[PDB]
């Protein structure tokens, strides 16, 4: 049994594009990614992601809906990364940089997946078909996949 910490991810996915940001620091730097961060003390997980997402990219939404779960694990750290994923179609404002991300809207046939974290080749083919998932991914370091698990889910 290990501990986990609670982690948001947000996708703006609308009908022909995805909003991604670029890491400028810290965990996963280098990669185009959805935007999130730490769950703070009192706040709901939904609200902590609408809290991120303003955060890191400007963008003020309304609500967000469920999509995924997704719990990590690296070699030699003993706490397990539990990242609640979320996505929107409806924004209302404009990315902006922030100190943590550059946003980016990519076309759907233009993800830039090798310039991602490698599961993602995984888990975010079910987040286009709108499908509803729960995975699994250990890591050496912040490229290599041990073991992992991926299943479709009708409830998050
Ligand atoms: N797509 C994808 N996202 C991941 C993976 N692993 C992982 O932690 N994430 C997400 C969850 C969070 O959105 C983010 C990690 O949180 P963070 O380090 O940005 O947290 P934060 O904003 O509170 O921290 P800070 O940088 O402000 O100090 O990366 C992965 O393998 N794939
Ligand atoms: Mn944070
Ligand atoms: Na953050
Ligand atoms: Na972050």
């Amino acid at each position: 049994m290990k501990a986990s910490r609670l982690y948001t991810l947000v996708l703006v996915l609308q009908p022909q594009r995805v909003l991604l940001g670029m890491k400028k620091r810290g965990f996963g730097a280098g990669r185009w990614n959805g935007f999130g961060g730490k769950v703070q003390e009192g706040e709901t997980i939904e609200d902590g992601a609408r809290r991120e997402l303003q955060e890191e990219s400007g963008l003020t939404v309304d609500a967000l809906h469920k999509v995924g779960q997704i719990v990590f694990e690296f070699v030699g750290e003993p706490e397990l990364m539990d990242v609640h994923v979320f996505c929107t179609d409806s924004i209302q404002g404009t990315p902006v940089e922030s100190d943590e991300m550059r946003p980016c809207w990519f076309q759907l046939d233009q993800i830039p997946f090798k310039d991602m974290w490698p599961d993602d080749s995984y888990w975010f083919p079910l987040l286009l078909q709108k499908k509803k998932f729960h995975g699994y991914f250990k890591f050496q370091g912040q490229d290599t996949i041990l073991d992992y698990t991926l299943r479709e889910v009708d409830t998050v």
